[PDB]
């Protein structure tokens, strides 16, 4: 199926980057509204991780870079994907504080993931099947 306009098509999924700074739950609502079946992105392989990082880094020649919400959230002490997919691959290193939602970390060129407070405003990335 054709990807939404401007979305990256990579190995059977589509990825849409949004530089609008929203709290995690609003970001997730936004993604769901774009297309049925879309959610904040899950990342299941290093190659997918690498492709997403490249895609975000090319946004505006890499000038505007900020942390980017993904679909990993902590609940009942466990990290999981909001899209319901199984978690295996991870680039998230406790922070036993109230930081229960994950971002791609800009300062590492989106190599590492970090946990942020869910009410923090960040850019975000959506994913749907291609």
């Amino acid at each position: 199926d054709k990807c939404p306009k401007g979305w990256l098509d990579f190995r059977g999924n589509c990825y849409g980057y949004f530089r609008y700074e929203l709290p995690w739950k609003r970001a997730e609502a936004w993604c769901r509204s774009i297309r049925a079946g879309a959610h904040l992105a899950s990342i299941h392989t290093s190659e997918e991780h690498r492709a997403i990082a490249k895609f975000i880094s090319q946004y505006h020649h890499g000038e505007e870079e900020e942390d980017v919400w993904i679909g990993l959230f902590r609940w009942n002490s466990v990290w999981a994907w909001i899209d319901g997919s199984k978690k295996h691959y991870s680039a998230l290193d406790d922070y036993p504080k109230g930081k229960h939602c994950a971002v791609l970390d800009e300062s590492s060129g989106f190599l590492s993931w970090d946990n942020d407070s869910c009410g923090e405003r960040n850019a975000f990335i959506c994913k749907c099947t291609a």
